[PDB]
């Protein structure tokens, strides 16, 4: 039953008010409706690759509480793998408490609670599923010292690493670059890593190749209803690959749907191109954005075209 | 065994996260701490009460979800009967989602939910609570036919109704006022409910008597660290009742330990006069100002002053 996807990154349970319009300082307002969704970008990316068929691993840290024991049933719900899922007492599981107006607009507070004390000690104890997996992912919602320590033991044992640097930050550490077999992130982070503007394809050429200089070997920027853009260092030249022109219900996570999917296809797929596999996620992520609610809207494969799952 | 004080209204989950300071709109910000609190006036003014030695029962509605579920347990701990508390599959329990900064100031958003499911059929069933208690106190987060239907029934058994119209609507249906013994609101409610300012007792005066012949037998206007001001039909001359100078730590919540303090004097010690019952409660609330977190700040009846439970008026 062995994992060829390993995800080490944040499991958050979503807190969502939507309201007519939002609140002003000191003020109390009543909402129409709130729901609870399970979200934080690593179980994101996890549940849409297993659905696509892959078998995969979450190595993550969740509280001894409600929130907790519920995320560890959705992960095995979505045929996750929670050998390595923790639980602590010490801090609550991870919490985005959003509150969104009709017009979509809307303030978010984050509170990573547990996914910060995940540590080097809970990942030693995963080594030997991590070197046998194919594909390490990884973002920046946990301890940046823990994901650093994961992608090193992936290199070590020859794993590719997927790394999003998601949420971004301006001073990166430079091992996140040098240690990205491949790194893949949207207009808006790159504009945060690079300091350049990000308003075109042509623009996020620009920004993929300083992104290569600080030494990743294949960097993907992500570009909404655009698609994305690619190069590497063997091709350092930007193709755009443009995605499904299609009437988006709701984009939240369409990001993660994109990012699991392309760690399905490094996994399972090997042999296909670069171009290839970006145009299947980008397919698949633009599925996603035609649903509601993030996880609820990543779509497995029995629903999706023969043709993603053949070549 | 008997529920003396019956509180028909809302329970609230409060989804707290703290924060160094609120976000800007569109703004994704870090809070250092999310933590879960049990909120809504219904069960914020019945945990006072049964707090101060009330035998409560809470008729309410949750969610059929682990939220509903640790409410439950939540009034169960304060000694609460929860016999007529209903759970829903057809609506998530009440939210009222919370960000704090570090100088205490606030958002909230608070999404009703399974409060607004509790019925009349819900209602029928607790006929037989309602008829035996002394007092039924309600307020405005459930559905207001809901609320009225409460006050209706009440007053059909004899019940003494006490009315927290909170938060306030400027146009109440007419009935809410003539189905009133005791209509308790604060400063920013008389406002909205009037149309006139309301800052001082003397301006509190003047707005009480507007709701008085609206034809609420009493009226009561809480005023914050001026303690309240009250006429009746019998007495509609305005007093001033002054509270406890106190050094204000949270003052969050404080209307609700007041009207929880009230219901239970109506109820077990009813021979008091209005002023005196006005004096215990602004004193209690007072207490509740001195500590955070609002139901975890009312206090018990081992912790207050003897002299709060006497049967006589006290000097
Ligand atoms: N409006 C839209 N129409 C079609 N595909 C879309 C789309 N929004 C997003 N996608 C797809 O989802 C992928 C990732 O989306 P974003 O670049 O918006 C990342 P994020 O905004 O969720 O962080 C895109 O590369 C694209 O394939
Ligand atoms: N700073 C303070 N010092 C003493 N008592 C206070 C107080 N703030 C509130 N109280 C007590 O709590 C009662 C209800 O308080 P409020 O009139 O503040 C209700 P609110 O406007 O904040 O909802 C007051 O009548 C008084 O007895
Ligand atoms: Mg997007
Ligand atoms: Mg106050
Ligand atoms: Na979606
Ligand atoms: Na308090």
């Amino acid at each position: 039953e062995v994992a060829a996807v390993v995800v080490v990154g944040s499991c958050m349970t979503d807190l969502v008010s939507l309201t007519s319009r939002l609140p002003k300082t000191g003020e109390t307002i009543h909402g129409h409706k709130f729901f609870i969704g399970f979200g934080g970008k690593g179980a994101n990316q996890c549940v849409q690759a297993a659905r696509l068929g892959a078998m995969t691993s979450m190595v993550c840290k969740v509280g001894k509480d409600s929130f907790g024991n519920d995320y560890i049933e959705n992960l095995k719900q979505n045929d996750i793998s929670t050998e390595f899922t923790y639980q602590t007492k010490d801090a609550a599981t991870g919490t985005a408490s959003i509150i969104v107006n009709n017009e979509g607009q809307n303030i978010i507070v984050i509170v990573a609670g547990a996914n910060l004390l995940l540590n080097t000690e809970d990942l030693r104890a995963a080594a030997n599923v991590i070197s046998r997996a194919k594909v390490m992912v990884c973002q920046l919602e946990i301890t940046p010292a823990t994901s650093l320590e994961a992608l090193t033991m992936a290199r070590r044992s020859g794993v590719k690493t997927l790394f999003n640097p998601a949420p971004a930050i301006a001073d990166l550490d430079p091992q996140f670059y040098t240690l990205s077999d491949v790194f893949c992130c949207n207009e808006s982070e790159a504009e945060i890593l690079t300091g350049l503007t990000v308003g075109s394809a042509a623009d996020a050429g620009e920004a993929a190749l300083v992104l290569l200089k600080r030494g990743c070997q294949v960097v993907i920027i992500t570009l909404g209803a655009e698609g994305c853009v690619v190069l590497s260092q063997t091709e350092p030249e930007p193709k755009h690959i443009p995605t499904e022109k299609v009437k988006a219900v709701d984009t939240t996570g369409a990001g993660d749907s994109f990012v699991g999917a392309l760690a399905f296809y490094l996994a399972y797929y090997p042999n296909l191109s670069l171009e290839d596999m970006l145009n299947r996620s980008n397919f698949i992520a633009a599925v996603s954005v035609q649903a509601a609610g993030t996880q609820s809207s990543y779509p497995y494969k029995k629903d999706l075209p023969l043709t993603l799952f053949l070549e």
